[PDB]
């Protein structure tokens, strides 16, 4: 009744982490390395599956630090009870490219710069395997039957 | 007497270096840090002075690794016997600036790129204090009197 079943799908998967018992969510890790130039979109794999129980929905959503200090935008995933596949994080680099502004650096998930292997548009990001990118929050839901009516009351 | 006198003019000066007794030249080192955007020129100080003996000229000239893997072009200076001031390396960055393209990256003397403090044109080099930039080759010379003639004639 108070345990969530988890599957690790590969040697690159990491068990979800929680600091205190009272915290709202579990931190979720990237299982892959992905380069996002400005305005690029992707669904980044975690190699983790969970079993959300009947009567709830899982929310796969952003973190404060990452969203306020970078241009990486995560669209909140609604995880159905019974979805048992690989969790994916829905992301966009919403930076806008500037003309001829180029660099051998890439931004990381902390907003810091490191030297990379290529010349790219300034504002490109690199997500690394192991990056603490998103978090999982789980909340109760109402799932009623629908009744069509002509007037409410 | 087969010795060349050398003066070190500062704490940034490096004594010239040679590998092999048979090598043509002595490698020469930059005493300063210089940024050159495309088409930019400078004379770069070494803080070294030498006394070339009478009957010779010193040739301050490029190295194959530097000139073939970068756009840094060195014009061979001719050092007179009796020039005793600071030796300078006469250099141009002969990369061409490409439209916009700006960057925080700068290239070094090995052709590699690192990250810099400012935004500049793509193609900018940065030379560092201690870079092994040039060599010195010393050759003998003929310095005759001139005679004007109406027609040339056999010696
Ligand atoms: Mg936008
Ligand atoms: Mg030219």
């Amino acid at each position: 009744t108070n345990t969530l079943q988890v599957r690790l799908l590969s040697e690159n998967a990491r068990m979800p982490e929680r600091n205190h018992k009272t915290d709202a969510g579990y931190d979720i890790f990237s299982a892959e390395t992905v380069v996002l130039e400005p305005q690029e979109k992707a669904v980044i794999k975690t190699d983790v599956a969970v079993s959300i129980p009947e009567g709830y929905v899982g929310l796969l959503t952003s973190r404060s630090g990452v969203s306020s200090k970078t241009h990486l935008v995560i669209e909140t995933g609604k995880i159905d009870a019974g979805y048992h596949g690989n969790l994916g994080i829905n992301i966009k680099n919403d930076a806008i490219a500037s003309n001829g502004y180029i660099t051998p650096g890439v931004f990381d998930i902390k907003g810091e710069i490191d030297l990379s292997d290529a010349i790219r548009q300034y504002g490109t990001y690199q997500i690394n395997e192991g990056d603490k990118l998103a978090q999982l929050v789980i909340v109760p839901i109402w799932t009623p039957e629908l009744k069509q009516v002509e007037e409410f009351e």
